[PDB]
RNA sequence: CUGUGAAUG
């Protein structure tokens, strides 16, 4: 342990008969937060009735000297009683409570970068965020940095959270430079080909769609929303090519194609890269998925299409005679798009979805298909699931 | 014959 000497036993050991007060009176906090019984003890003693002299030592001894604070932010016990005197000083409403409020923010503000790459520190930084006044709140926003480290707290395990939380509790006006950042051509493809940035960029388009929990208070804020919201999409549908194919930057996609708020954009991605490819994007393993969305949620004309190219869109093969929908059919990947595709037509019959013949006319087709090749089909699982629902890249010339 | 995304005692 690394606990003062005055509060060992002759073991070497902590104390039995140890009080709050005099850890207090020592000025030895600092050694018992740090460290693993010590803090356990503080945290016994703290949840217990304190002194309005207690409350003032544990805030300035905690979170009144920035080194101190810094040091025990940082620490992987000390976080957690920081997080615990942070919120108990919120909370205590006497004349110091915006002072310490004020200290804090300087303290976080002077390492900002730093802490937020921190594991233990970005846990402090999102506990003040959410608690914290909004004044000092924004403030502390302010204090991100704007160089290519931005992209490291972006793409960074804990840090991310920091961002997703300043997109869920602070006003657009404060990081708006954020949505600036990541709009960046050279930036986004980094931010979004990454397992926690693409959380970062669907967490900030998701805050800039208008719902019924994202109401637009006043005109200003609609549109400054709506402008970022804008910029954003614009870098998105320049390169959604390359972002409906990555591991990671797919979801994004299908996230603007299942968002019925963001029909303009799920439309312009339809056409801009999903067309004219459905087969070999159907043959991707990470695209497959946002074909499935396109067909789930493309409106009515633009299904129209996605359909024929399917049925009669490409060239059957010369040497095997094999169209798209045979290619399609026996894929890896392919496979869930073709039941996919015979879902939304089981519902349109029914009454779950309403051109009301053009189901008739593609689900006939596909049934044709699937009854055709019930000995293949009933070979796998695939066929097993489109057969109820009824009761490695090879592409393709285009017509 | 099934197919892909969040970090502390």
């Amino acid at each position: 342990n690394v606990l003062p000497t005055w509060s060992l036993d002759s073991n070497g050991e902590m104390r039995s008969r140890l009080s709050l007060s005099e850890v207090l009176d020592s000025g030895d906090l600092m050694k018992f937060a740090v460290d693993k019984t010590g803090c356990q003890f503080l945290e016994k003693a703290v949840k217990g009735s304190l002194t309005s002299y207690q409350k003032f030592q544990l805030f300035e001894q905690v979170i009144g000297r920035k080194d101190d604070f810094l040091k025990l932010s940082t620490n992987i016990f000390g976080n957690y009683f920081v997080q615990e005197i942070i919120g108990m000083s919120l909370t205590t409403y006497d004349d110091d409570n915006i002072k310490r409020q004020e200290k804090l923010k300087n303290f976080i503000s002077s390492q900002m970068t730093d802490m937020c790459l921190d594991k233990f520190a970005c846990r402090v930084i999102q506990s003040s965020l959410q608690n914290m006044d909004l004044s000092l709140a924004c403030k502390l926003v302010q204090a991100l940095p704007r160089d290519a480290r931005l992209i490291a707290i972006c793409v960074d395990q804990n840090a991310n959270h920091v961002i997703q939380k300043v997109v869920a509790v602070i006003p657009l006006k404060n990081w708006e430079f954020i949505v600036d950042f990541v709009a960046t051509p050279e930036h986004l493809r980094q931010i979004c080909f990454d397992k926690y940035g693409c959380r970062v960029v669907q967490t900030i388009i998701e805050k800039l769609t208008a719902d019924s929990i994202n109401v637009d208070l006043t005109s200003a804020a609609q549109h400054l929303r709506e402008r970022a919201l804008q910029r954003l999409m614009t870098s998105v549908t320049n390169r959604c090519q390359e972002l409906a194919t990555n591991e990671y930057a797919n979801y994004i996609i299908q996230h603007i194609v299942s968002n019925d708020d963001l029909a303009v954009y799920r439309e312009c991605i339809i056409e801009k890269c999903l067309m004219r490819n459905l087969l070999s994007l159907s043959q991707e393993k990470f695209a497959s998925h946002v074909v499935e969305k396109a067909f789930l949620h493309a409106p009515m004309e633009l299904l129209a299409e996605m359909m024929d190219e399917i049925f009669d869109g490409y060239m059957p093969h010369p040497g095997t005679g094999k169209d798209a929908l045979d290619i399609m059919m026996f894929h890896q990947f392919g496979n869930y798009v073709v039941q996919c595709m015979l879902t939304i037509c089981c519902d349109a019959v029914s009454g779950r979805r309403q051109h009301a013949n053009s189901f008739q006319v593609w689900l006939k087709k596909l049934h044709s298909r699937v009854t055709k090749e019930r000995h293949r089909l009933s070979r796998f699982s695939s066929g097993k699931k489109m057969i109820e629902t009824l009761a490695g890249n090879l592409r393709l010339m285009r017509t």
